[PDB]
């Protein structure tokens, strides 16, 4: 049995052949990466002598399109920052080759899951979480413009790459689940740990909804583990409200998905359905969860530098404005980046 003339295997993926010339112009090194849509190789690019990343897609119309999508975001993204002063990563040009539609990119290093696995799950220090937190904010600011007006739509810790290992530089990537506001297309969006409440809760949802997937990551950073980890939908709203409480009235009243998870009592306020068991809502206090007052995660930090009481209200502070339920009042990009927890003492 063959695929595309044998150039395939029968995942509809390019068979990847190190030391592979293409087009007379790319060697193919190497791979490194493997995902839903395909393959990532290192080669070299002959012509402008540099190194690449090829991010080859699967032939098969659904992720052929897909990148097609993340094409043109990366294209109108870069119309609009020439100097890559903003956090994305660069698309240097795209081709279609033996049926693969292929991205050039800038060749960055692991991602942030990756990093946290480095750190044995443990995180990192509260210094490098607030590096992150600035490029990301300052990255939403950009994606905020209303001439973009984008929404990742899956921004996660493995969606967010460092440009060095040795370096806090990151770059945001994979705009394939991507769409601009005013051509919203998707119902069902972003991963799970990651998703907001105005996507479970089947309500309009806005560029707000990736402020929510940031304060996520960004405990998890600091935290080595995943804020809200539901198996499901139903488990993710609970291990939300276990943290920040019945979500406000005003809210659920205009939700259409309010009852998969809620029941509207006799006097109008709501509570949570009953199991068929978690710490009642709002008593798993971020507070202990980033340890404000007891030395940090696990108690981690404690006798370390960079990790202070004071230091430790700011975050928490910045992170509950992000999480907050009402997207209307979640912290923008651009108050986010003139938050305390961005300003130096001592
Ligand atoms: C498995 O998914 C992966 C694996 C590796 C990469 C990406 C996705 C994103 C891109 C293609 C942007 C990229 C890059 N430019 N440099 C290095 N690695 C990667």
């Amino acid at each position: 049995k063959v695929y595309n003339d044998g150039y395939d295997d029968d995942n509809y993926d390019y068979i990847v052949k190190n030391g592979e010339k293409w087009m007379d112009r790319y060697e193919i090194d190497s791979l490194i990466g493997k995902g839903s849509f395909g393959q990532v190789v290192k080669a070299y690019d002959r012509v402008e002598q540099e190194w690449v990343a090829i991010k080859i897609i699967k032939n098969k119309k659904a992720f052929l399109n897909q990148a097609q999508i993340e094409v043109r975001l990366l294209e109108l993204m870069n119309k609009h920052d020439t100097e890559m002063k903003y956090y994305i990563v660069h698309l240097k040009r795209h081709f279609m080759f033996r049926n693969h539609l292929c991205l050039v990119f800038e060749m960055l290093s692991y991602n942030l899951y990756d990093l946290l696995r480095n750190t044995n799950f443990r995180g990192v220090s509260l210094n490098l979480t607030r590096k992150f937190a600035q490029q990301m904010c300052t990255a939403l600011l950009f994606l905020a413009t209303p001439e973009l007006s984008i929404i990742h739509c899956d921004l996660k810790p493995e969606n967010i790459l460092l440009c060095n290992p040795k370096r806090s530089a990151i770059k945001i990537v994979d705009f394939g689940s991507s769409c601009q506001l005013g051509q919203r297309i998707y119902q069902y969006i972003q991963s799970r740990f990651y998703r907001s409440p105005e996507v479970l809760l089947g309500m309009p949802y806005d560029l707000a909804i990736d402020m929510w997937s940031l304060g996520c990551i960004l405990v998890e950073m600091h935290t080595g583990e995943p804020l809200f980890s539901g198996a499901n939908e139903v488990d993710q709203m609970n291990k939300i409200v276990e943290v920040l409480g019945i979500p406000p009235a005003h809210i659920l009243d205009q939700a259409p998905k309010a009852r998969k998870f809620f029941e509207k009592l006799p006097d109008g306020t709501w509570n949570l359905k009953k199991t068929k068991e978690y710490k009642p809502p709002g008593t798993r206090k971020l507070h202990n969860i980033l340890g404000v007052e007891t030395g940090g995660p696990g108690g981690r930090r404690a006798g370390e530098s960079g990790h202070t009481v004071a230091d430790y209200l700011k975050f928490k502070d910045l992170i509950l404005r992000m999480l907050d339920y009402d997207p209307k009042t979640r912290i923008q990009p651009y108050y986010a980046l003139q938050h305390s927890f961005f300003k130096k003492t001592a």
